[PDB]
């Protein structure tokens, strides 16, 4: 008897599977707060140079006469690009020529000028402190963030790999709930840190633990559960996402000071901890390694649950040792990975399954990080984002079987890109259509994601589908990695960074059709 039958006598639309699926979903809106975090506990607030006759007090009792706040702000800071006082030069003796009107201030060498040996001043208005505020990443360190993301999803990938490889060996329910425990803590230790690099490992670390429970939950929702109701849960588990967001930018709007919201963000996981105990592990793996007893206790136990006792109580231990029997091998996991480039057949399909994966993770995390500049309202913004991407999702679904399946992938794509480059165009003054048309693109990009997971799958045959989709999730990552990287090069202008973010989705997409 093969496990299916099992699964079908024992219950697999039951209400166990139901609080499950709640009990799983809940702390991936968490997940996608702790991820998303990044916007809110980092953002880069006004800033001009330190001042002596402005700010110190000292200085401000002995002035000689008493001129607008406006003036003093000409005679001590030169003006900038956009009308307002340099970010990084303070004039290094008060000009005072600079008064009368008689003379066109137009003339001034950077000799007269010396960078800010004394701090900065940031304003207050909307945020009260954050760590470009704490630590001074400006005018000189200003590429220090991207250098903060790109650590984050470095320690993605990597605790992706090694929770990977742990839950193979040690199960599931297991590293689920260390990894919680391992969120919990590191969050609160990253939250008090007084250096940068501390506070850059400990985000190393929660990222490692994040990919760790992502995985985990990924695997228990789809495994308890028969495999007519698979899909269902998969929208579930992507919906969790957008509900996370919207949840983002209710919290963000809470609170304004960045480590009372790490800690708030950070708290509940040690509450998710706690429950994770109560779960039922997974019986399909125990059976692949051959602690029958178990398994066996843990079908009774989801049996009992759904009401269905009177069936389960027939079964016996030497079923489930056949079903072991029966259950297929992985020895050939060391070739998949050769042949999949060896044969010409399965060489091309790769080559754009990974570009439809690679498309996302680098289109997606390189603006998603940045809602600074794509608007004013980031409360608004943020939550839009979330909004907008159920009903694309719910109606990419629907569009699969009225438009085709080549269509799909391809149309997917093509959409977000194009809104990229139409914001480059679009005037400066007209700042709603500006900002509307961000929002459909980082939306849109949402129902991109859950389309290419469908359609991992029916391409590559069911013997080597695994490693398929492995692949893909890797290229997706490691194009995470080098997605806040691009923003370095805004200091040739400031269009750049918006040309090759919706390049790449709209070849990526049109060159998917090909299959
Ligand atoms: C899962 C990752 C590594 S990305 C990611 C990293 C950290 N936390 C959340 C997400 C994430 C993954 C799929 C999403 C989808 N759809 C999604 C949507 C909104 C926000 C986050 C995600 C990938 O590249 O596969």
């Amino acid at each position: 008897m093969a496990f299916p039958e099992l699964l079908d006598r024992v219950g697999g639309r039951g209400r166990f599977q139901l609080l499950q699926a709640v009990a799983l979903v809940t702390p991936i809106l968490w997940v996608t707060t702790q991820s998303m975090l990044e916007n809110f506990s980092a953002a880069v607030p006004h800033h001009r140079c330190w001042v002596p006759l402005l700010d110190n007090s000292t200085s401000q009792a002995s002035i000689p006469g008493d001129f607008g706040r406006d003036v003093l702000l000409a005679v001590s800071i030169p003006p900038g690009p956009d009308q307002r006082p340099h970010q990084c030069l303070r004039f290094r003796q008060p000009q005072w020529q600079l008064i009368e009107s008689n003379t066109t201030a137009t003339n001034w060498s950077d000799a007269d000028t010396e960078p800010c040996e004394d701090g900065w001043v940031y304003d207050h208005s909307t945020f009260r402190s954050t760590i470009v505020t704490t630590w001074d990443l400006v005018c000189d360190s200003q590429a220090l963030r991207p250098m903060a993301q790109s650590i984050f999803l470095a320690g993605i990938l990597v605790g992706a790999a090694v929770c990977g490889h742990a839950s193979d060996r040690f199960g599931r329910r297991r590293v689920l709930t260390w990894s919680y425990l391992l969120v919990s803590v590191s969050g609160t230790i990253a939250a008090l840190m007084p250096t940068f690099p501390l506070y850059c490992l400990f985000r190393f670390l929660v990222a490692s633990a994040v990919a760790g429970v992502m995985m985990n939950t990924a695997s228990l929702l789809m495994e308890w559960t028969s495999a007519q109701a698979g899909p269902l849960m998969m929208t579930l588990n992507a919906l969790g996402f957008s509900f996370g967001q919207v949840l983002t930018g209710s919290v963000a709007y809470g609170v304004r000071s960045w480590r009372m919201l790490q800690l708030a963000v950070s708290a509940p996981f040690f509450l998710f901890f706690v429950y994770s105990w109560w779960l039922p592990e997974s019986a399909r793996w125990l059976i692949t390694v051959g602690r029958l007893d178990q398994s066996l206790r843990e079908l009774q136990r989801v049996a009992a649950v759904n009401r269905r006792k009177a069936e389960a109580d027939t079964l016996t231990v030497e079923v489930l040792r056949s079903a072991m029997q029966e259950e297929p091998n992985g020895n050939q996991a060391g070739a998949r990975l050769g042949t999949l480039l060896h044969t010409p057949g399965l060489r091309l399909r790769t080559f754009i399954s990974m570009l439809c994966w690679f498309a996302f993770g680098f289109t997606f995390f390189g603006l998603a990080l940045d809602l600074q500049a794509l608007g004013s309202n980031i409360f608004l913004l943020q939550a839009l984002i979330g909004i907008v991407d159920l009903p694309v999702k719910m109606g990419s679904l629907l569009l699969l079987s009225r438009l085709g399946r080549r269509l799909c992938q391809a149309s997917s794509l093509v959409l977000p890109g194009l809104c990229i480059l139409a914001n480059i165009l679009v005037p400066r003054e007209m700042g709603i259509l500006r900002s509307s048309l961000a929002v459909l693109g980082l939306g849109s990009l949402g129902a991109a994601f859950t389309c290419v997971t469908i359609f991992s799958s029916e391409l590559f045959p069911t013997v080597i589908r695994m490693t398929a989709v492995g692949l893909g999730q890797v290229a997706a990552r490691g194009g995470a990695i080098l997605g806040p990287l691009v923003r370095l090069l805004g200091v040739y202008g400031s269009w750049l960074p918006l040309l090759v973010y919706g390049v790449v989705p709209v070849l990526s997409g049109l060159a998917a059709l090909l299959l």
